[PDB]
């Protein structure tokens, strides 16, 4: 993960 | 905004 979003 | 991240 790490990432974020929201998609 | 309203979206998210983090870049
Ligand atoms: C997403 O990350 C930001 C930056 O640290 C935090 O401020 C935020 O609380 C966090 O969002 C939580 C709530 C969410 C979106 N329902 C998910 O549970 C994420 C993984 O954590
Ligand atoms: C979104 O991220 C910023 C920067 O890290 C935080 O300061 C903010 O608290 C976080 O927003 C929260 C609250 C919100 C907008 N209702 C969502 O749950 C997000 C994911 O987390
Ligand atoms: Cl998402
Ligand atoms: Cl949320
Ligand atoms: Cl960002």
């Amino acid at each position: 993960x790490x990432n974020x979003x929201y998609x």
